[PDB]
């Protein structure tokens, strides 16, 4: 696998569907490196559970938790961590209203080098138990020898781009990690970093983050093909924000416009994949899986137009149709879904807060949140396109798409999962209804 894209282990599927999956205990195992220090960037943490996922011999090594909590939530997190003298915390600034520290990333410093893990799971038991989640594992990056002057940079600019992402926090604990990264050789990295950080970006900075970052990379490092208007866009996510009163306000005007960019020189089909109520009810977790699919009735009722874009969750290819998705992915398949022009795994949901919204007569991109993902482009692997792998766990130049293509449209009786209304008509796989 050149791609190093993994799913998390799912309890309850046959072993064939976890052969090649990773649990958090595997990621932190001594087989991956002799841990010296780690940083855990996330949204939600269960600290007692998290420490138990580290090998016993590594449980006292320094851990930095990077989070966005304020006020009582911040106090609760500090209270969770206080029994562990080796745990430090970094509160990421969220100076624009309604922002979230959503990025899920591990920085793992070893005696042997450094590893970066960019993934989709919160650091709680339920997120690694019966969900579909995605992981990108970096190579083991060796240390640059003291006295040697080299950039350690990759053709995708990943080292500088990761440092730039961390610099945006303006945090002393993260400057320490910046200095660690500077000392390592990241040149083998074949993915492009796509981050969001809170702010109002103009001029040159507009291409640094969010959907304009994606657009810039696709303009510079992808090529248009004949009949590009027939290559769909697919977005797949676990949460939906307020997108406006119709598709022209944001979804099709700026979001889709960035995602359909190819090369330097619209009828494009847009497929959005989001679990139906039936997908949740019949899932391994049952209705409680919907606690991790935040879409509120107050938001949904203002944008019923959006639901005509929605397609069911189906993942026979990876044995995961009943493992509800908390992964987020975006990609550009060919008209027959046999190839893809690129693939992105990210924390970013279908949200203006995550991807950015244009302001000031189109001159400023405003982002509310921290997000992070990695983009797989054929050019970074010496290819014009990626073949789609037919079975996720079954020539290595085929990309492992973790759900089924083509996506299947909701049926007339299907409805999107909305987390804060009751479902009391049919019981779930555990015999229960949903009463928020
Ligand atoms: O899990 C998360 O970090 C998360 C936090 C807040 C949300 F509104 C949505 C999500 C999601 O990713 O589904």
């Amino acid at each position: 696998n050149p791609f190093q894209f993994y799913l998390t282990r799912v309890s309850g599927v046959k072993p064939k569907y976890n052969s090649g999956a990773l649990h958090i205990k595997d990621i932190l195992s001594p087989l991956f490196g002799t841990l010296v220090s780690s940083a855990q960037f996330n949204y939600c943490f269960d600290v007692d559970w998290l420490v138990k996922q580290y090998p016993p011999e590594f449980r006292k090594k320094p851990i930095l938790l990077v989070h966005g909590d304020k006020r009582e939530a911040k106090a609760h997190l500090h209270a969770q961590a206080k029994p562990y003298e080796n745990i430090s915390l970094c509160q990421a600034k969220l100076d624009i209203a309604f922002g979230t520290h959503h990025t899920k990333m591990m920085l793992l410093l070893y005696e042997e080098g450094l590893r970066v893990v960019i993934h989709t799971s919160n650091l709680i038991h339920a997120d690694w138990h019966q969900k579909t989640q995605g992981i990108w594992l970096s190579p083991l990056y060796p240390r640059i020898a003291d006295g040697t002057h080299k950039s350690g940079e990759s053709p995708t600019h990943f080292k500088a781009d990761l440092i730039s992402y961390l610099m945006a926090y303006n945090a002393p604990s993260l400057k320490e990690w910046i200095d660690v990264i500077h000392k390592h050789d990241l040149s083998e990295t074949n993915v492009y970093l796509i981050g969001s950080t809170p702010g109002r970006f103009q001029g040159s900075q507009k291409d640094n983050w969010g959907h304009f970052r994606l657009k810039k990379l696709l303009k510079d490092h992808a090529s248009s093909m004949p009949n590009a208007e027939s290559w769909p866009v697919v977005g797949q996510f676990s949460s939906v924000g307020s997108l406006g009163a119709d598709e022209s306000k944001w979804l099709c005007s700026e979001f889709k416009e960035s995602m359909l960019t190819l090369g330097k020189e619209s009828s494009v089909p847009l497929y959005l994949i989001y679990p139906s109520v039936e997908n949740v009810r019949t899932s391994l977790e049952g209705y409680p899986a919907g606690g991790s699919l935040p879409y509120s009735i107050q938001t949904a009722e203002k944008q019923n137009w959006l639901h005509s874009y929605f397609h069911k969750w189906s993942a026979e290819t990876s044995g995961r149709s009943n493992a509800m998705p908390h992964i987020k992915t975006y990609m550009r398949p060919s008209p027959d879904f046999s190839k893809i022009a690129w693939f992105l795994v990210t924390s970013a949901n279908l949200s203006k807060a995550a991807w950015g919204a244009l302001e000031k007569n189109g001159t400023q991109l405003m982002i509310r949140s921290y997000e992070l993902g990695v983009l797989f482009l054929p050019s970074a692997f010496g290819l014009d396109s990626f073949k789609v792998k037919q079975k996720f766990f079954a020539p290595m130049a085929t990309f492992p798409v973790p759900y089924d293509l083509p996506p299947e449209l909701y049926g007339s009786k299907d409805r999107p999962w909305i987390w804060n209304i009751p479902y009391v008509k049919a019981p779930d796989t555990h015999g229960n209804m949903w009463v928020p």
